[PDB]
């Protein structure tokens, strides 16, 4: 791995295509190591703009304009952060020569739910929900009617509904419909697990290395809360493990990829995988040596990951205000910071509704302990408009 | 307190005065809170300026300068990173209404040596080496006389250091200490030698809670640069409890909030102080991989005045830097995946450009003991391949 300084003829170019608070900590990662970021969204001032050498806005799904930005600025890496891209583009670029992070196959596939759920079900054997595929709504109440109630119905590509009756049948199409896959929807049974997991998994030139499983609640179509780490039998962790590292290798590339798994006792079902960091795993940003972010560009570039160290309970809790404003303000931020825990403000421009604003970190000495300290800090809080 | 987001009317805005690799950690702390920084510097493309949200180029020893810049940018926090400013105009403005950090009589303080040293072993009669000013060569020949050899001898504004063994080196040590000076003439300080165990730095931070000590970092310097730092440097009950005293006497005696980096040497149980950055210290760069939060994350904490509550301290660390010698304006840095892997990091910190020896970067390592983390993170620095 040869790096140049940034801003230097010389220089290692790193792209992000999606800017938003994952993107920040990805970009900060590379300017620790002199690389020179160049953060692209469709919107200005995104998170990790502030902290890039320079930035780009420009509507990712149009691959013409993804390809003038990437020709414009010769990057040694793209590093998409969102599904909300041209893949097709990422692909014929990558053909092209150059370096898509994991691969362009990964995004594809991940960003499809048919295609990741294909290959982790049919060509892998994975265990994974019982599913059904449909691409008109007669065939949507019939998948609905194979799978049986209750069950979970989400766009291949992005509206998701948890169908209890057929009642809801027209309304969840019609969701389906609204939420870039032509309308096709996959059709899931509910997998009754103990609690879920996010196995970040960092595939590097010295192979594949885990983190400790981070757990995490869901409410709304958001995370809440996660933590570090999450207790699971030896049977259990063996087997996510394994799930973990036949994805990531079948996908291929190097990066940091967040494997999404249910638990239920010693047994784990496979649900899908990020090819990139997961917001989940914010929480080691505070409990481990190398966060998330710091893996995923030590795979990327080339270099050996060696070890990862855990630094006992720890979690993460979302600043989730949900207001109309330009002007954000935080106050009575000395309740949210102290021993044990800090906060994050990803220095985002606008809201207009539910956003997450920042996340706030505490290590305890149980992972209860540190999910509350989480949770309280970030509920002291006061966001403004 | 309140803090707004960076870009928009309400941001807190902050300005770096000096955008050093240090100013650069400082930046990077600041954005991680959404706060607005503005970097400036004597030079383009500085390390700061990477990530900050706008930069300036403008000479910081010129009153006039600094108030333009300021009147500018409105930033609600001035944190100098370096001497070379125009401390007199960091009083005016801190006397109009703005935030200097830690305070501008620190800054003036700690910009002179000779302000310093009467400060410490004067006013506030803590432990120092022997001393004595000097600012003719022939006051300078009698300030050897009596301070004796070997002594050291240094410009109080600033390189120029010389270790003084005999009279032999008394003619040389002048001319160096003059240009290695402010404004290339003026006034030296020289100091008898403490032959101490071992020297540390002890990052003192002052916050709305109170005062709070990162455990001691031991450093081993080198030609007028710090090669090794680690944590923590043992110490006994005494000599710690030593250091804590003069450490918390001299910050509260500087004033305002803000990490600082006390500088200490150790004979046993006896501390002499020795120099204080009123700001993160180079030495203080080991924080980046053995604290939760490192000094600069304290910093920035302790100045936009939020209590630190605690520092988590991971186990024996150590920093060892990348020093290359050379003189390039693309330099590159080879053989990477050498220099990282398990308990094994680096820094490298975007510098445009090199004459000479300069810091380039930091291995930072982690192990069950401060002599093999030492040998770990010395061993990565020099696997890297500088080049240019
Ligand atoms: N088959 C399923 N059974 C039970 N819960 C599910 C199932 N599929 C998804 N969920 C719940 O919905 C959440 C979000 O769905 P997911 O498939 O991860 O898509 P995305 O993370 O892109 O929204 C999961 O984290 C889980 O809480
Ligand atoms: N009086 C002294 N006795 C012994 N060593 C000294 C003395 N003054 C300085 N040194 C050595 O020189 C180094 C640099 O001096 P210092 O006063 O910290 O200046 P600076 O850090 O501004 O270069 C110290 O860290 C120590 O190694
Ligand atoms: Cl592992
Ligand atoms: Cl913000
Ligand atoms: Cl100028
Ligand atoms: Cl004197
Ligand atoms: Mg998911
Ligand atoms: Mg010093
Ligand atoms: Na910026
Ligand atoms: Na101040």
């Amino acid at each position: 791995t040869l790096l140049g300084t940034a801003l230097r003829p010389a220089a290692t170019r790193v792209m992000l295509l999606g800017s938003g608070e994952l993107g920040k900590e990805v970009a900060i990662e590379c300017q620790r190591l002199g690389v020179e970021v160049i953060a692209v969204d469709r919107y200005a001032d995104a998170p990790a703009m502030h902290v890039a050498h320079r930035s780009h806005v420009i509507n990712m799904l149009d691959g013409d304009a993804l390809r003038r930005v990437v020709e414009l600025e010769k990057p040694h890496y793209i590093v998409p952060e969102i599904e909300a891209i041209a893949t097709d583009m990422l692909i014929q670029l990558e053909e092209e020569g150059l370096n898509v992070v994991p691969c362009a196959r990964a995004t594809k596939l991940t960003m499809n739910r048919e295609g990741i759920r294909r290959l982790a079900a049919e060509e892998l054997q994975l265990p994974t929900s019982t599913y059904r595929f449909a691409d008109s709504e007669s065939l949507f109440r019939e998948a609905v009617a194979d799978i049986g109630y209750p069950c979970i119905v989400k766009p291949v590509m992005s509206g998701q509904t948890f169908i209890r009756s057929a009642e809801q049948l027209a309304q969840a199409w019609k969701y389906a419909q609204q939420g870039a896959g032509a309308g096709r929807v996959i059709v899931e049974g509910v997998v009754k697990f103990d609690f879920e997991i996010t196995l970040l998994t960092v595939s590097a030139v010295d192979g594949v290395h885990f983190c400790a499983p981070v757990g995490h609640r869901q409410e709304d179509g958001d995370y809440r809360e996660s933590w570090q780490p999450q207790q699971m039998s030896p049977l259990a962790l063996e087997r996510a493990q394994e799930i973990a590292r036949k994805v990531v290798l079948a996908l291929g590339g190097y990066g940091l990829f967040g494997v999404e798994l249910f638990v239920c006792g010693d047994e784990v079902i496979f649900s899908e995988v990020s090819p990139r960091p997961h917001d989940t795993g914010m929480v080691t940003l505070i409990s481990q040596d190398l966060s998330e972010f710091a893996l995923h560009v030590r795979a990327f570039l080339g270099l050996p990951v060696g070890g990862i160290r855990q630094y006992g309970p720890a979690a993460s809790a979302v600043i989730l205000p949900q207001l109309t404003s330009q002007n954000v303000t935080f106050d009575n931020v000395q309740n949210a910071v102290g021993a044990d825990l800090q906060i994050r403000l990803f220095g985002k421009p606008e809201i207009d509704g539910s956003r997450r604003l920042g996340v706030a970190l505490a290590t305890a000495e149980s992972v209860v302990d540190a999910i509350e300290r989480a949770k309280h800090a970030a509920g002291q809080v006061k966001v403004q408009g």
